[PDB]
């Protein structure tokens, strides 16, 4: 039983009646060590332990508010606990739920485009103002080692040069999810599709979210065009250039996230190296 699992057991004890007990806390699948299934006498809970070393990256109070603010959209699953002290989310467990991946997401544009419209047109004022270039600096501060990626100064300066272009185009400010990996979509056995894991949610340009959806599921040009056709409306305008720019910023940011996570003891192999190289590729294609 890990330290993280012991802390989870303690936090869940507050959700139980005098009779009930925590039976087990086990690590769920996935890339990171954040996700756990907790079993109690009469209840199962999905747990995301996101707080470890992320105090300066994920503003826990911002995100606790964002949960209660976003609840009536009906997109996320039910929350039972959001622990500010350690950064731990305790949610409902949906039995026999299907987690989406790139292939399955591509069959469900009829559901997913309206979902993204719902969030981007919510008119909700989330706590948090996403600043991608400040985000880069946050990771740079937290990382102890000499940056392990090749040709970093030239790449960094090219990435930071995109700030001026974004200012010229004009950056929009809407409620965004910020982390549209396909595995953040889960389907109930009865058919309802959820969008989960809003830990990064913030006010941002909606083209960030589109870039993330497209990049994280490796959409083809045909899939991008088809999705944009579905998603585009007067209240959800589309900018292809912004999408291209945000893809580069995402690969940069998540490559730095990788270094920091590995410094804390995780092993993601060449995940970060490859994302960084894709930023390099994107910079060349953009220019
Ligand atoms: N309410 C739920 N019921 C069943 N599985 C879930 C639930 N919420 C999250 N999960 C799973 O846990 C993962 C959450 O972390 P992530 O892998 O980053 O999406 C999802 O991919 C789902 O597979």
């Amino acid at each position: 039983g890990s330290h993280m699992e012991k802390i989870i057991k303690e936090k869940i004890s507050s959700l139980l009646s005098q009779e009930e007990e925590v039976l087990s806390v086990e690590q769920l699948g996935g890339m990171t060590n954040q996700n756990y299934l907790a079993k109690t006498t009469n209840k199962q809970y999905i747990v995301k332990f996101f707080g470890k070393g992320t105090e300066k990256l994920i503003n826990r109070q911002d995100e606790k508010y964002n949960l209660e603010l976003l609840k009536d959209l009906g997109l996320d699953v039910k929350n039972y606990l959001f622990d500010i002290e350690a950064g731990i989310k305790v949610n409902e467990y949906i039995e026999s739920a299907i987690t989406l991946d790139s292939t399955s997401i591509k069959t469900k544009f009829d559901k997913i485009a309206p979902i993204l419209q719902t969030i981007h047109t919510s008119a909700k004022e989330l706590r948090g103002e996403f600043a991608p270039f400040e985000e880069i600096k946050k990771y740079e501060s937290l990382i102890e080692e000499q940056i392990p990626y090749a040709n970093y100064e030239s790449v960094r300066n090219a990435v930071f040069s995109l700030e001026k272009r974004l200012a010229d185009l004009g950056v929009d400010r809407k409620s965004c999810h910020i982390d549209l990996v396909p595995e953040n979509f889960i389907e109930s056995p009865q058919g309802r599709l959820y969008l989960i894991d809003w830990e990064y949610s913030s006010m941002n340009d909606p083209m960030w979210d589109l870039a993330a959806l497209f990049l994280e599921s490796e959409f083809t040009s045909q899939e991008e065009e088809t999705f944009l056709s579905h998603y585009e409306s007067d209240q959800t305008p589309v900018s292809h250039e912004k999408i291209a720019i945000y893809k580069i910023l995402q690969d940069t940011i998540w490559s730095l996230w990788t270094v920091y996570k590995e410094e804390q003891g995780e092993d993601f192999g060449d995940y970060g190296v490859n994302r960084y190289q894709r930023a390099v590729k994107g910079l060349a294609s953009y220019g």
